[PDB]
């Protein structure tokens, strides 16, 4: 009842700070079913819905503080209980977000929508698309939560992921076209602020699903994701340009400048490397990025510093791969692909330095780890037959 009563209070009060901490603590109290419960639970997500039913940025915190709860403790979570709290979002979304496809398509927007970026559906469910155009003029910031907290759920209730959402991955984009980037003059601050914000929602959506469907492997879908990371640097360079004629700019809260507004990158992503020079680049520097700041930003703190040097370690065999890709192209050798393919190289080599200095292999518990990658390397110099050699 304590408890309860100042969770009640922390919503009711006026001042903002403390209150995310109110949803905050909602959601580790519905925790405590995840092993008459409906009751307490119904009451505390009534005073939720009361007091953020009208605050959009409320609703966003309380569908993170889901998918958190989820990822955290996804093994063993209780499927009634989920369900029958979480059953409102498969209306909620495509009712919200999923708009008509048909080409008649028309308003008073700055730009006209154009279906930009057909997936591989050729017109299967062309009545299904985003319509994030009219959407900006349910609101935009929600999204990438609403789809992350729809995954999950659907990854809860279904081992495969592809059955409830297969056709959210081919859908096209209302967006209007990329050679007015141009024409950056016309418009006059105008125009401009009202298209900065909406190329990174698109980025940030595109990263939501590339997160969302990577780590799912199955016939066809790996060409799909490659496809839609060509779109990211595609839409990436775009911005770049645009940004250029920018001389300031406050993005929502979701050319490096503008670094943590992005949605953050799921470790999962780098299994995809089991590819042109630019995506590689991309991933390698999202990579080391991480590397720099947890072997010396949430998502990935929720693992022990021991299972992100394991996951790194299962990775190394396709980077000695692409590093004597490197060597053999340096070798036998266009100044955009020169500079593109010394950069890559500069993030292969300062990976493998941030990986072994980490000063855990001190300790001797990790010996079979260290072992594990010189034996790697080792393989990888010559034909094989390590057979746990000594270690000099």
């Amino acid at each position: 009842d304590d408890m309860h009563m100042v969770i009640r209070k922390w919503l009711s009060s006026s001042v903002p700070n403390h209150k995310q901490m109110g949803i905050i603590g909602a959601v580790t109290m519905m925790g405590s079913v995840a092993l008459e419960c409906d009751g307490q639970l119904s009451t505390l997500l009534d005073l939720v819905g009361f007091c953020c039913e009208q605050t959009p940025e409320v609703l966003a915190l309380y569908y993170d503080e889901l998918a958190n709860l989820i990822e955290k403790q996804k093994g063993n979570l209780d499927l009634q209980l989920l369900d029958k709290f979480g059953k409102s979002l498969v209306e909620d979304f495509p009712n919200d977000f999923v708009v008509d496809l048909s080409p008649t398509v028309d308003g008073s927007f700055l730009f006209p929508v154009k279906s930009l970026y057909n997936l591989d559906e050729d017109e299967t469910q062309g009545a299904i698309a985003i319509n994030l155009l009219p959407l900006v003029s349910v609101s935009p910031i929600c999204l990438s939560p609403c789809f992350r907290l729809l995954r999950l759920y659907t990854g809860e209730q279904n081992n495969g992921s592809l059955e409830e959402i297969d056709a959210l991955l081919g859908c096209p984009l209302y967006l209007t076209d990329l050679e007015v980037e141009g024409k950056l003059d016309s418009l006059s601050k105008q125009e401009r602020e009202f298209l900065c914000s909406l190329l990174f929602y698109a980025l940030n959506w595109f990263r939501e699903v590339v997160n969302a469907f990577c780590q799912q492997q199955d016939a066809e879908m790996k060409g799909k994701v490659l496809t839609r990371l060509q779109n990211i640097t595609e839409l990436q360079n775009v911005l770049g340009k645009c940004l250029a004629a920018t001389p300031g700019y406050v993005p929502p809260p979701a050319l490096q400048s503008y670094r943590p507004y992005f949605r953050e990158l799921d470790l999962e992503v780098f299994s995809v490397l089991h590819l042109g020079p630019a995506e590689l680049c991309f991933l390698l520097d999202d990579m080391c990025w991480k590397l720099e700041h947890v072997l010396t930003f949430s998502h990935l703190c929720q693992r022990s510093p021991k299972e992100v040097a394991v996951c790194v370690v299962k990775l190394l065999k396709p980077l000695c791969n692409h590093m004597e890709n490197m060597h053999n192209y340096f070798q036998t050798v266009n100044i955009q692909e020169y500079q593109l393919m010394s950069s890559c190289y500069h993030q292969l080599l300062l990976a493998f330095r941030l990986l072994f200095a980490w000063s855990g292999f001190s300790q001797h518990e990790n010996s079979n780890l260290l072992r594990s990658a010189l034996q790697v390397l080792a393989d990888r110099l010559k034909p094989g037959e390590t057979e746990f050699l000594p270690l000099e």
